[PDB]
């Protein structure tokens, strides 16, 4: 079912960043929400967040249905570290090598990853199809 392609495409993804992301050396700031008492001005200066905790909770309810929704909650820890720390700060050279990590596994996956999606986005197309024709009587 869709409900069982979901829960495929999800397991690979949370195994991308659990077993590749979170593992990148020196990958500790960005594993949880930053806390604003040590950083008061952090969310002043960024509007959309991300860590890794917070994509984890994003697969575990299915918002991502496609491999660019997950890259670009990915793109934006490196992102944000650019636009708070710079580009020469040891923070964003970290981001960086957390998002190359995970460019490096979605192509590793790219295959099942690609059929995944295709056929969760197709199985929702039929539903909404079947809902609408329904809504016509
Ligand atoms: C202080 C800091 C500055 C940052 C930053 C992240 C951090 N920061 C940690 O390094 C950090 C390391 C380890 C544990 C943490 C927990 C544990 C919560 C559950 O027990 C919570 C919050 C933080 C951390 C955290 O806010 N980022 C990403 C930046 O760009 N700056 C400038």
């Amino acid at each position: 079912s869709m409900d069982d392609d979901q829960v495929a495409f999800s397991f690979i993804l949370d195994n991308i960043v659990t077993q590749k992301m979170m593992a990148v050396p020196d990958s500790w700031p960005f594993h949880h929400p930053v806390n604003k008492k040590f950083v008061p001005d952090y969310y002043k200066v960024i509007v959309n967040p991300m860590d890794l905790e917070t994509i984890r909770k994003n697969i575990s309810k299915h918002k991502y249905q496609s491999r660019e929704s997950f890259l670009d909650d990915v793109n934006l820890i490196l992102a944000n570290s650019v636009k708070y720390n710079g580009p020469e700060s040891q923070y964003t050279k970290t981001a960086q090598e957390i998002v190359n990590v995970c460019y490096q596994t979605l192509t590793e996956y790219d295959e099942h990853l690609t059929q995944l999606e295709k056929d969760i986005c197709t199985a929702k197309e039929a539903a909404l199809e079947e809902a609408e024709l329904e809504s016509l009587d």
